[PDB]
């Protein structure tokens, strides 16, 4: 009962069917009637008729996005499915809203289509709609929205008409609306009557109307003569429940304070890509936002201006509930303590985003003066030594990595002019626990005194630099250091009998993660790496081939507590038997992928009784041992994809085996002896040049007898020979 | 008489046989006896015997470098039979000792990158005619065993290079004829007066890499324990009166004794990079001893962990009257004021100032007007804000600024700085700049014809790797004399839907000759016609011509009436429309449509281009070639069609096309060349035909083509070892010329 072409799985007391990206030309009739969620996205389906979803009465969600990669859907093709609640029809080239849609629809998405008319024949009958996404359609000179087409939808909570030539706000909208998205809708004027009966609205998006074109991923055209969006003085007078307001890219050169007169619950205000340098210095509207938590005034700079200081209005002190302030792209030369005086008394202000400001000098003592700062983002400055469902205007990704941020106070000084750690670099700073010094052309010879002013740093990112850590005292001032990242570090001052010297590692009593990736380590001097606390070591992108010379045979034996070792991208052709035996016995994960391994001694796995994962992908291995069970009794996952294995040898802990992208021609009956209690739950085999003759017949019987072994991508398990079966899956054989 | 495997060529009344990189396992005996220079480098030769160069009496030069390429067994006296051998190169051969029985007629001998640990008299002393001796990279053994007086017999030696060898001490008893002594990275920590006693004719002394300051060395680097410097005696250079070149780079020098240059009045080049001379640059007692010095290099002499406000240049820098170039890279300082460079302002010949990689935050650009003859101002890798064993491994030898830029006049390199926008005071108080480099500055300036007004005589402008906006028709129009504009890899930052790209600014130039709009990602344009009467070269590579030509941009380049070179490569072009191709300038002499996805090319359209001499169509998917090319073009001299899918050559392709001298048909799908296409009875002047990388058929089909090669010896076919036939199995791998 192995399903094809859908990889079905149980989810929240209901079986679902993942059938996406399988090159299907039409709706498959081999889908179980018990499924509730069918996903057929990224396929070549061209027609949707009444017989497409025949007998699937329990279908509550259908995803038919990107079909074909136009779509001919007949009238009333989905009406027969009485339980259909969520229907996604994105990127289908539909010229109109499909007719005969079932009234049970609570979620309908018709994004990236050719829908130019919003008719009552396809919308008004859907009285149970809660979410309606009609983005990217007339992006027709204007979208034809029928008068009162949404009035019948008394249950609508979200209406997204973004990226459409609207020009005017649609009249007669349902009072139940809570989220109104109208971004890039060409609406140059907002009146009081546009949001008359929307007293329960909690979100209003009016961004991209009269935009300031700055690195837009979509077409951008200004309002002729630098015109701003004309919002009426009483346009938001009846929006008492408004929490989110997006006025990004609206060429605003003045903010009327009366807009927030009856808006006391406003939590997020977006004002990026405007011309509010003057409004930041005066700020009349700032005294009207006592419950605002996120204020974003990014990329509001004056073109061709590089002022000495940032002019922050005193009225910024009236934003008592503020938690995050994003001031990217303001462009200024110096940040003094006096400049950020209106922000120092805000109790909840934990995030200050000053990225891409080209600040040459910062008085870092002003950060001590803040009451609850947790994130200080200063990336892309000049500090010197000593997808339609996306937010396209706001920096939504975490400014600093959540793993770094979890340790405590975070400071990001990456992409700055810190070419060496100065003696006064970290003086007068708060108790920093997370620090980013990435991409700074830093060639500091770490001698054990550089980070003394911030000694409680636990997560230190020193990637993309030219640092020298040959000294044993390097970074020892950070006693509580737990994660050190030296990814892509290029040694700038190599000594013949010194570089690379990793003696500083054994000084740390709590360092758990160390990333020495892409360091170009081809020489070592002690020659071993000792540490009683180190758990994870990333030695990828180095030269282990050169090291493994009989002096570096026990290079990692000192790391007694090491559980994860990544030896990928090391140009390893053959790991010596003595060198492999000197690896820590405590290892649970070993990644020796993307190398040039021609042979691998499986016999050596007997000295690793805790090894649960062995990654050997992207190699040139040809032979597999016939007695693996004798060497390992704990190996749960074995990845061997993109190798040259052309034969599987004959003959309980192994649950996952990856044999995809290999040279396997067939699987014989002798290797299918599963009379033993082997708990195999996953077996990948896609990309093998199989023989669809009577040789694969014995393997086909094993697949039907052992249904618990999951074989993914059944459409990609293709047999190359013979010509009659070239291209077809191995499961569609006589 | 077509030679194989050597591509022989005549040069100055003597033949020279190029036989390098041909995968030869042994010395070929099919080399003409008339040749004088044989080059068999980069091959798999394993043995050199007396029969290797048999009958080649006229051989004056033999190059056997890199043999084999992943040792070399040379018998004793294997080269003695060649009485005229003057130059012998034996580099990277894993020779354990200097070969014995070498001919006495050797004037040049190179044994670099070998395992030679002993310099014996049995292999060197007999060569009394040696002028150049290169023995670099050998004991790089605890020390090189140099026999006492092994070089004394070599009375004609002018150059001795013992660099990259564990020497520890300067070899005693050196020939008085020596003029160039190279001893770089030789582990010599002490120099005495007796080391250069009888070397009064020495013009070059290299002592670099002895007690080094390890900074980005491409070879092993180890300091002298406890930061020790090279100990040069007070009278070590007392008898070197003819010294012109002195290399003391990477010698950990923290003090320069002025007495070293007491009897050295001809010193022209002094190298002092990678030392600790910050204090010596501020005091400089030795500076008053160099009146004829032209090149002084004090680069990467910085104090680690120090970022001083100013550069301390001694007043004694005014005593370097003959100075032409000063290289002060890696000093590390925050500000350059006019007063700081006061000792250099009165030097008449000072034309080059190298201040690269200094992290200077502010420069008073006015100071450059006080200089009498500044031609090159290199300031790359600073912080200015808006408003191979045969190599010199320590000195920046490449031209700081591209010669084509520098040729215009005063050059200023401000690349890799922090000029994120052109400030209003950016170029004020500068001299009359003709060459300006502003590459890679994250520059998002909206060009409006008012930015370069302070230096309006800029002729070569480099604005590469920036995010500039030149949509205004007035962009760069204040630079009236602009001749070369480089806008490569420019990523627009403020795209307006129906405005970008607006290239109407090009029309306002009366002297612009070269324009490079490569990798600009131009997929939409605004009239949509580019006009110019002076433009000669246009590089439109790395753009989206496929989108533009698929009906508003059909005559995109017709306005460029004087255009001679057009590079339309890397534009993802599958099919150039017939109307779009006909609208190309008729004045075109070179047309490069390479590295595209062209499936078809209309050869008929070449009739409207009577001056087209070069057609580049490499890296394409073309299958068909017209059988009447002579009817369409009468001037096409070079036709490049390599890396295409052409599987058949039509009959009469070579006929009636007398202008064609070069045809590249390599890396194609040609199986064979028939007799019908070899009709060369016409006066066709074909001088070069490339065919390497074709899956040829070594059967009787290729026999008729073989006869054409022997009859027409004037047609040069390069890489004969790479013209390999894939079929049949018996001839798979072998060249087509080694057939029955
Ligand atoms: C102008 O400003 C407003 C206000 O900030 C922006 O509005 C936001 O827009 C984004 C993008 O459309 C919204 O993000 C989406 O939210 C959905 C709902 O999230 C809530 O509910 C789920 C449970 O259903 C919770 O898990 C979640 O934490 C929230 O509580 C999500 O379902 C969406 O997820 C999908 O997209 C993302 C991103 O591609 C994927 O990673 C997911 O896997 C998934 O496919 C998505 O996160 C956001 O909710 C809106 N804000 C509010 C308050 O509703 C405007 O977008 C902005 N305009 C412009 C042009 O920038
Ligand atoms: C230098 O080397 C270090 C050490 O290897 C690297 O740091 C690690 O980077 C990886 C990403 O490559 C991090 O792993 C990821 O962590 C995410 C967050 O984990 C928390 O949240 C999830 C829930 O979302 C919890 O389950 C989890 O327990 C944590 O609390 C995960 O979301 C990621 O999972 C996704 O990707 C993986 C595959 O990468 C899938 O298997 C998952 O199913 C899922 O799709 C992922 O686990 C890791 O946490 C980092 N370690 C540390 C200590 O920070 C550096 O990135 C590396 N530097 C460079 C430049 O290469
Ligand atoms: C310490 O400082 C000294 C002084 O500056 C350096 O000495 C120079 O070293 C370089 C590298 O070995 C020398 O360069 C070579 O010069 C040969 C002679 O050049 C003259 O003669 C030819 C004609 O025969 C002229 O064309 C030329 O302009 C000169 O007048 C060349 O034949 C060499 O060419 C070969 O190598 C180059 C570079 O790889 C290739 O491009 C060529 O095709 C060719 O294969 C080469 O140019 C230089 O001459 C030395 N100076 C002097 C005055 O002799 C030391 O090298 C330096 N030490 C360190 C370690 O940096
Ligand atoms: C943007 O676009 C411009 C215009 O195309 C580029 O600038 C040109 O770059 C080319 C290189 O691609 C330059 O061409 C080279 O010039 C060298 C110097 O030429 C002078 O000196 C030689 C003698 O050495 C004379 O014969 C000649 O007449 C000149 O007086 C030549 O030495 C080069 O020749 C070598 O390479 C070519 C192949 O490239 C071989 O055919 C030769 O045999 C030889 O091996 C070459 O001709 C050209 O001069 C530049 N022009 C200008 C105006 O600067 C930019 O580089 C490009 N920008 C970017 C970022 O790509
Ligand atoms: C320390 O600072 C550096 C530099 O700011 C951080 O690197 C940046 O990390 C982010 C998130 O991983 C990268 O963003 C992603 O980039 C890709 C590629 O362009 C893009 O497709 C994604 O949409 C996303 O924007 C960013 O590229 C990367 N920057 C660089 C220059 O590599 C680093 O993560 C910081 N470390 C910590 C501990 O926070
Ligand atoms: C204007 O300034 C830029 C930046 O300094 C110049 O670009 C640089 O040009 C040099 C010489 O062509 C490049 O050097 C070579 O780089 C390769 C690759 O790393 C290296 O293998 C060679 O040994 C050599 O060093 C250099 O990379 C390049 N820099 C960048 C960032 O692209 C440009 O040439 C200047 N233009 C003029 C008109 O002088
Ligand atoms: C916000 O104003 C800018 C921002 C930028 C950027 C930028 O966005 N960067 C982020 C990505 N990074 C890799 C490079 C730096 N680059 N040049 C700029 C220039 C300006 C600017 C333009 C005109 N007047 C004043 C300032
Ligand atoms: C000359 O002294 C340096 C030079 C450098 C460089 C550098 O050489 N660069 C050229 C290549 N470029 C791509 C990046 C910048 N990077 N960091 C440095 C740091 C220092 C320095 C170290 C210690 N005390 C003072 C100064
Ligand atoms: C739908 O699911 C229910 C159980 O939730 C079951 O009783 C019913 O028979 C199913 N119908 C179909 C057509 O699968
Ligand atoms: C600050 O945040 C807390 C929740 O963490 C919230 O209860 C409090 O009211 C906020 N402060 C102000 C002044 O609103
Ligand atoms: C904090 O800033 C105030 C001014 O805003 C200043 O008076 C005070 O001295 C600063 N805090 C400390 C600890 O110096
Ligand atoms: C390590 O740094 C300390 C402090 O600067 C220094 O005393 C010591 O000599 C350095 N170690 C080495 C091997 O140079
Ligand atoms: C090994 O590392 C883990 C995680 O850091 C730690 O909990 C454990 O105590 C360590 N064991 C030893 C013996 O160091
Ligand atoms: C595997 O390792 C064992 C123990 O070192 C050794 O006896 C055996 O010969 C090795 N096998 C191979 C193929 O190297
Ligand atoms: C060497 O060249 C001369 C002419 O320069 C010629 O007379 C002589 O015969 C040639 N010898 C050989 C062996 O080719
Ligand atoms: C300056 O250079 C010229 C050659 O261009 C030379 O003749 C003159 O002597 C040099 N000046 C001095 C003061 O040596
Ligand atoms: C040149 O510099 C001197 C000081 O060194 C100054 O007095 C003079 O005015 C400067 N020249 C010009 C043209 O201003
Ligand atoms: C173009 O440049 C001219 C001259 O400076 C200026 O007057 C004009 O306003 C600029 N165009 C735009 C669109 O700003
Ligand atoms: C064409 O360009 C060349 C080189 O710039 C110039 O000499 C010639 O006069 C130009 N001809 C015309 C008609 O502009
Ligand atoms: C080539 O161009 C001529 C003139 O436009 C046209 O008649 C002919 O059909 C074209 N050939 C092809 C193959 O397009």
């Amino acid at each position: 009962s192995r399903s094809y072409p859908c990889d079905e799985k149980k989810q929240n007391d209901s079986v679902i069917a993942e059938c996406s990206n399988r090159r299907l030309q039409e709706v498959p009739q081999t889908v179980g009637k018990y499924v509730t969620e069918l996903d057929l996205s990224d396929n070549f389906i061209t027609h949707i008729t009444n017989e497409s979803f025949q007998g699937l009465q329990n279908l509550t969600k259908i995803n038919l996005n990107h079909n074909p990669n136009g779509l001919n859907i007949t009238d009333g093709a989905f009406l027969n499915l009485k339980n259909l609640r969520e229907l996604l029809l994105e990127d289908n080239q539909l010229p109109q809203i499909p007719s005969g849609l079932p009234e049970s629809l609570t979620e309908l998405s018709l994004i990236q289509n050719n829908i130019y008319n919003i008719t009552k024949e396809g919308i008004s009958r859907l009285i149970n709609l809660k979410n309606l996404y009609l983005a990217w359609n007339c992006y027709c000179e204007k979208t034809n929205i029928e008068d009162g087409v949404f009035e019948t939808l008394t249950n609508l909570e979200l209406l997204s008409l973004s990226f459409n030539s609207l020009s005017h706000v649609p009249p007669k909208l349902p009072s139940s609306l809570r989220k109104l998205f109208l971004s890039n809708t060409q609406i140059k004027y907002i009146s009081e009557e546009d949001f008359k009966g929307l007293i329960n609205l909690t979100l209003l998006d009016l961004s991209g109307n009269c935009p300031r074109c700055f690195n837009a991923p979509f077409p951008c055209v200004p309002c002729d003569g630098g015109a701003s969006i004309n919002i009426d003085r009483f346009a938001f007078q009846n929006l008492t429940q408004l929490r989110y307001l997006n006025l990004s890219s609206t060429s605003l050169r003045k903010i009327n304070a009366a807009w927030f007169k009856n808006m006391p619950h406003l939590k997020v205000l977006d004002l990026e890509f405007n011309y509010l340098v003057g409004e930041i210095a005066s700020g009349a509207f700032l005294t009207m936002l006592p419950r605002l938590e996120i204020l974003d005034l990014s990329f509001n700079y004056i073109k061709g201006s590089y002022p000495q200081h940032i002019n922050i209005s005193r009225n910024f002190s009236k934003l008592l509930s503020l938690r995050a302030l994003h001031l990217r792209g303001y462009v200024f030369q110096e940040l003094r303590e006096d400049d950020f005086q209106p922000l120092m008394q805000l109790p909840n202000l934990s995030t200050i985003n000053l990225g891409i400001n080209f600040i040459k000098q910062i008085d870092f003592k002003l950060f001590q003066n803040f009451s609850n700062l947790e994130i200080i983002y200063l990336s892309e400055n000049r500090i010197s030594p000593l997808d339609p469902h996306s937010n396209f205007y706001h920096f939504t990704r975490p400014l600093i990595k959540p793993q770094c941020a979890a340790y405590g106070k975070a400071l990001d000084l990456s992409l700055n002019s810190i070419f060496f750690i100065g003696p006064n670099q970290f003086e007068n700073l708060p108790d920093i626990a997370c620090l980013n010094l990435s991409a700074n052309s830093n060639a500091q010879v770490l001698s054990g005194t550089e980070f003394s002013a911030i000694p409680h740093v636990k997560y230190l990112d020193l990637t993309n630099n030219r640092l020298d850590f040959d000294n044993a005292s390097a970074l020892t001032e950070l006693s509580d250091l737990e994660v050190l990242d030296l990814s892509y570090n290029s040694h700038y001052f190599r000594i013949a009998g010194v570089t690379h010297h990793l003696e500083f590692i054994q000084n740390f009593t709590n360092l758990k993660v160390l990333n020495l990736s892409h360091n170009n380590i081809y020489t070592l001097t002690k020659y071993n790496l000792e540490s009683k606390s180190l758990v994870e070591l990333v030695f990828s992108g180095n030269r282990l081939d050169i090291l493994w010379d009989n002096r570096y045979i026990s290079i990692f034996k000192g790391l007694k507590n090491l559980t994860r070792l990544d030896l990928s991208l090391n140009r390893l052709k053959h790991i010596p038997n003595e060198a492999f035996l000197n690896l820590p016995a405590s290892l649970t994960e070993l990644h020796i992928n993307d190398n040039m391994l021609k042979f691998f001694n499986w016999t050596l796995l007997q000295q690793f009784p805790r090894l649960e994962l062995l990654d050997l992908r992207g190699n040139k291995l040809l032979f597999l041992t016939d007695s693996l069970s004798d060497f390992t009794s704990s190996l749960r996952t074995l990845l061997l994809s993109h190798n040259r294995i052309s034969h599987l040898p004959s003959g309980s802990s192994l649950k996952h085996l990856d044999l995809s992208s290999n040279l396997l021609k067939t699987i014989n009956k002798s290797a299918l002896e599963t009379k033993t209690t082997t708990k195999l739950s996953m077996l990948e085999l896609h990309g093998n040049p199989f023989e669809c003759t009577c040789d694969i017949g014995d393997f086909r019987r094993w697949m039907d007898e052992h249904l618990n072994v999951k074989i993914p991508r059944l459409v990609d398990v293709i047999c190359a020979s013979p010509g009659d079966q070239r291209g077809k899956s191995i499961v569609s054989l006589e």
